[PDB]
């Protein structure tokens, strides 16, 4: 069952660092896609990975297509990803805008939360786009206290959107001028971030910060409750989205 005559490569996306990733066509059906490409023990590892996304099947989630060295064969998302989006525009995005990526997001992690697994890589630039303006996400009694904590759980997405939020309003996450190794005592040290220009922004979209970027994930709320949000419990249209992939399409037309 060998590979490349059911698809031939037309493209490269991009080299993140993990990979590369590259764009194929089917060769009888003409249908697009993303090839992920790598190549005993890190093998099956992937395998375990492309076997829960099969499982995965959602609206806001990347649709598994294939696996055939090993390519991984996911769904075209002609938007691309929001931050690559964010830069090629140069600015940041509407908050109707970010209304519109937060309730999808819930959507997508209640789903997965029902299924008992964490995405745990959530920012910009893996939520891609369609061209109809909807996202895909991508890809005992000795016992001390702190390993206790260690072994609910998956509340971290619910941090990671709420930081997702802020790189959306602001193209950049809080802290992002500090070097990585500073970035993890900043985070574990300082107050919930909250946006740059309150001003700027709704009091509804704050109080969504204020509450999604909680630090207890005791009394930190589920994708299921974020729902019912004033900020998220409104949105009936991909409006705002639809009119944003339409100026990135433009601008990426010119020269
Ligand atoms: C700069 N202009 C805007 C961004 N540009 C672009 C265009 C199409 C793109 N498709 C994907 C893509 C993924 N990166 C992807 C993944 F990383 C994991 C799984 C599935 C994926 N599917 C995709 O469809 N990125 C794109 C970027 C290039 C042109």
């Amino acid at each position: 069952l060998d590979p490349n005559e059911v698809w031939e490569i037309v493209g490269e996306l991009g080299d993140g660092a993990f990979g590369k990733v590259y764009k194929a066509k089917n060769k009888e059906t003409g249908a697009l896609a993303a090839a992920k490409v790598i190549e005993e023990e890190e093998l099956e590892d992937y395998i375990v990975e492309i076997e829960i996304l099969a499982t995965c099947d959602h609206p806001y989630i990347v649709k598994l297509l294939g696996a055939y060295k090993l390519w991984i064969m996911i769904e075209f998302c002609p938007g691309g990803a929001v931050d690559a989006i964010m830069l090629e525009l140069d600015r940041g995005l509407t908050e109707p805008q970010i209304q519109v990526v937060c309730r999808q997001m819930l959507e997508a992690l209640n789903f997965l939360h029902s299924k008992r697994i964490i995405h745990r890589d959530l920012k910009a630039g893996n939520v891609l786009m369609t061209l109809e303006g909807d996202i895909r996400l991508a890809d005992p009694y000795w016992m001390a206290p702190e390993v206790v904590m260690c072994e609910y759980d998956y509340k971290a997405d619910i941090w990671s959107l709420g930081i997702t939020l802020i790189e959306m309003a602001q193209i950049e996450p809080p802290h992002h001028e500090l070097n990585p190794m500073r970035v993890l005592l900043k985070i574990a040290k300082s107050d919930p971030p909250t946006l740059l220009t309150p001003s700027k922004w709704s009091v509804e979209f704050r109080d969504f910060l204020k509450i999604a970027l909680d630090k207890n994930p005791e009394t930190r709320p589920s994708a299921a409750q974020l729902l019912e949000h004033p900020f998220v419990s409104s949105i009936t249209s991909n409006k705002a989205l639809r009119e944003l992939v339409a100026e990135a399409k433009a601008e990426v037309m010119e020269e």
